């Protein structure tokens, strides 16, 4: 019911100039599609996505991932499964494409592009950093308050990253032209995770995929693409799966590392599981790490040395065996996905591994994630944002309501510290509410920011804030 | 004279295994060279590569390049230029290609992979880390003296990060086999950017690019691949190039960022350059920045926002020319890079862009390199470096020659602290001089480490060397 | 009208140079925002001051300076050029507009405006607001300056209010310490008795003490008055 003509739209939301020349030029020989890999790789949001932390800790040289580490690992593997599909199961999948697409450099470079910007605009400090943004919001904006009984506030108090992610890479940028990064309509059509907003109801989607602010732009990526709304984007079943599949193996991978567990350990919660006792793929997982872990013990080696050996091992088999399984279920499916109507939820759930990824999910779950010190952190996280956010929430409303409640000499200086960008959009003339402008400003303040430069920023104001708090 | 079918040989140097059951592989349609790519990309070290430093401190959240950012931009500028020789330039480059190697397929992925292991090896505290480890190994290993006047010791009296790159992608991993990452024949000798040893004097090549202990390695290398001493394979030539432009239009990018320049001073520097004066690509790169930087002073930005986008434009501008101008020197003197006598010191050099890529080298030289916080934290670097490895061959010091000297509490102790997979490669008994294996474990030691790793241990050390000093 | 053009043309033109000196902009920067300036694309003053200082430029290059001291030599010599500009167009414009300075009604407000070196100024004005007064340390020392200040003028408060008008909230042991530390000539002058309401010589004690005061000497006083705050605050 979808052509792949639509879905790989090549054409940008930027209006070409007609003024430019031959000497301006900066294709070079490149697809849009890969130009839009390169715009995402060289992007200052990118190389900050170091600073920003995943699971653990990210300054113990551990070697363990961070935001950036796990953004190009998902990309590795969309690319791997782009050129499975673009080399191997063309015919399968692209039945219909006309031959101005080149599937063998724009699928490939498509997903790649969408798995390294999945994660570009989530708050710092993890997962638990949209969770104190959204409780922060929910307490500093409430429902019953006649300024914020609008159901469109909900974009507050349940924050999400993929919404700030699209806005960063649409609307957050330098110049205020509400073009941002100017990708291709195929790579933001592929980018939204969860195709409704907080206003619609759909029981599909539990997350909402974009903000208000960017209704009109999504409505224009869904005109220029064929989809509309609860349809997904058939790629972001594949980013998707690639981000769940990276995530899930190389938590465990850092969580036997990092010494929270062993991989005898993982090997008997795997063997034990109720579901995996009789799934093959967790079976022959498991059956060649062992086949590997017997010749590795048959040589010298620290204990330390045979558990990251047998982690690696373990690593490569699961990748391996997830991936194939992740591709035959694309494959297979691939008339659902192309369908107007399709109501899948995810990738893996329809493929065979999907008990060895719910299991490694449970694992990680229970090892790394509700560890002493991980939940420690998230504290401290947690404590740093709203602090840093009612610091900033002094400085910021009744900027645009009309109340002069800012006007402090603390106000001022708080308001200046924010980045110029986001003050530009900010006092821009919009038919947004007034409340939602200084939300937004406050949330796209807090989610640019990384972790050592929260902690600074937050000492800081800290610091000047001491007369005011007296 | 030299054939693609042996320079793109996919073999790889560890023996095949036979007892290898179907369900134990895990190619899954993948090309050799693109599993080459993921080893590279899933090692430990490409994941410490964030912790090293490249110019600038990390700990600021000015978003300046580290190793790990440095090395996927030239893996991303690699692999463009791939994808143009085998979608565009097939028939001029590639002749006589036999049918079962896939270009598109092999050639941007190789790029690629040489592009993100070209500095894997490197010391920690940048450039200044090798040269300090140099100045030590001149120090602690006098050439007049008999024990070390052979000119093999060489190899750490000049000591460089591409050897220890060779060495640790080929033998410096945990399980000792002298295989290492197993990477295909075509992935390491591209990966050797001065094909010749300490030993060999060679006027072609300044450096030398691997140690003692791998020359049969690379005889092996060479045998597999067509190549031989002195003589350097095609693509590194293409990876040198891509390096030379990121690190020189980066630096800059990374200098006006930090604000030790303008985008003004860049431009005037560009403009009185004695050879850009008249450059064809340095006129039209200060011709588009001109063009683009008044309709961007006719926006409201600040200056330094100002400054960030005039030069994002600047990089976006002169990475295009840079890349298509290697590009075209490449595909000009193709018969001379196949050629068994081939001279070429570099790619940048034949190409159009010489010019501007050494006014960039000059201006990051003037403005950032010797930079006085720069230089300062080089010093800081080489002390730290030094003290460590002072304290480290106290204890390695004689465990091969003879002596006891190593024998007291502190030696034993920071022997034991030195990775298992050191230790293990230096007791395996081998041909190599006592001497010579002491300073290899040495410099693998202190090679593997990064930045806030050698300082914590060289502050551990300092802690517990205080009785034994007094 | 002569002091006031000279302040400014001393202030707006070494702002610039320590902006350039303390590396928040560059010779090269001043140098096209002046150019790039609405006002001063057509001042035959700022024209003059530019071509000057690219003609000192390219023979400074062509010596071995480090970027730092090519920098500061043309900053030196833009500001030798502009502040001999300005001046010279400063007297000029007081010497033509005599009569009118000297007459009983006159409405000048400015002798650099009634000259040709008013754009120059009123751009190298623009410049150190955008390039030096809205820096962000600049701000952060300002807002660290007013904390500093305020404190200061609530723990003086605390020990003049009501000493003039009657009240005898004063009285603490803090309060007449703080009194005591006040400079004797602004006591004995608010202790003087005057035709001036009490609350206003209440507060102009007050800032007499605050406004003699040094930047190191108000930060000392805040810390000593502050650790001796701490009873009365509990
Ligand atoms: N610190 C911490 N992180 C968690 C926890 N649970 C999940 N995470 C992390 C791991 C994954 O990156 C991610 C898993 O959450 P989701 O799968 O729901 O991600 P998202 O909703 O963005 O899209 P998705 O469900 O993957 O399609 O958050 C937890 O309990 N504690
Ligand atoms: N901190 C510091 N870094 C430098 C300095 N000079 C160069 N670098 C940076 C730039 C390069 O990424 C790298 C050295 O560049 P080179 O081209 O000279 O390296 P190499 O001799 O191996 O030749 P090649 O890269 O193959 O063209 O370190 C310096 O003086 N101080
Ligand atoms: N820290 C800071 N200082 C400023 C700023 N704007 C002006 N100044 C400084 C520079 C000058 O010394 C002086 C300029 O203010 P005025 O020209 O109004 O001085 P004033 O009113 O005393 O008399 P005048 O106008 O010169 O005749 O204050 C600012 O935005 N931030
Ligand atoms: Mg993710
Ligand atoms: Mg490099
Ligand atoms: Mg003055």
């Amino acid at each position: 019911s979808m052509h792949w003509n639509d879905l790989l739209n090549s054409n940008r939301r930027k209006p070409k100039n007609e003024k430019k020349e031959s000497s301006q030029d900066t294709s070079k020989g490149r697809q849009q599609i890969e130009r839009d890999y390169d715009r995402i790789l060289f992007a200052a949001p990118t190389r900050r996505l170091a600073d920003k932390t995943q699971v653990f800790p990210l300054d113990k040289n551990d070697s363990v991932r961070t935001r950036l580490t796990h953004s190009h690992e998902v990309a590795n593997l969309s690319r791997g499964i782009g050129m499975r599909l673009a080399f191997e199961l063309e015919d399968d999948v692209f039945k219909d494409v006309s031959e101005d697409i080149c599937l063998k450099r724009d699928v490939p470079a498509l997903l790649a592009a969408i798995g390294l910007v999945h994660d570009m605009g989530n708050p710092p400090f993890g997962a638990q950093g949209a969770k104190a943004m959204s409780e922060w919001f929910t307490k500093n904006l409430p429902e019953h308050s006649d300024n914020y009984k609008d159901k469109i506030y909900g974009d507050f108090r349940h924050f999400d990253g993929n919404s700030q992610t699209l806005r960063l890479v649409t609307k957050l940028q330098i110049l205020n032209d509400t073009y941002g990064l100017n990708l291709t309509y195929a790579t933001l059509a592929s980018m939204i995770k969860y195709p409704r907003s907080s206003e619609s109801d759909s029981s599909l989607w539990k997350k909402h995929g974009f903000f208000l602010s960017e209704k009109d732009v999504v409505q224009d990526i869904w005109n220029n693409t064929g989809l509309s709304e609860g349809v997904r984007h058939p790629f972001t079943y594949i980013m998707e799966a690639c981000d769940d599949i990276a995530y899930s193996v190389l938590d465990a991978e850092d969580i036997i590392k990092k010494g929270f567990a062993s991989f005898h350990d993982l090997i008997d919660f795997i063997q034990s599981n109720q579901f995996c006792k009789e799934d093959d793929v967790a079976k022959r997982v498991i059956e060649n790490c062992k086949k590997i872990h017997a010749d590795y013990a048959q040589q010298k080696l620290s204990p330390a040395e045979l558990n990251d050996m047998s982690m690696q091992m373990f690593r490569v088999y699961a990748i391996a065996e997830l991936v194939d399984a992740v591709v035959i279920a694309f494959k297979d499916n691939i008339n659902e996905f192309l369908n107007d109507t399709c109501e899948i939820k995810d990738l893996i759930s329809c493929s065979s591994g999907k008990n060895l990824c719910q299991a490694l999910k449970k694992f990680d779950s229970s090892r790394g994630y509700q560890h002493r010190s991980v939940l420690k952190l998230e504290l401290e996280g947690s404590n740093y944002i709203k602090g840093l956010m009612d610091m900033l929430w002094l400085g910021i409303k009744g900027r645009a309501t009309g109340d002069t409640q800012y006007d402090t000499p603390f106000g001022r200086y708080v308001y200046g510290r924010i980045s110029e960008n986001y003050r530009r959009i900010f006092e821009q003339e919009n038919n947004l509410p007034a409340c939602y402008k200084e939300a937004q400003l406050l949330a796209d303040a807090i989610s640019g920011m990384t972790d050592s430069y929260l902690i600074a920023l937050h000492d800081e104001l800290r610091a000047l804030h001491q007369y005011e708090c007296r």
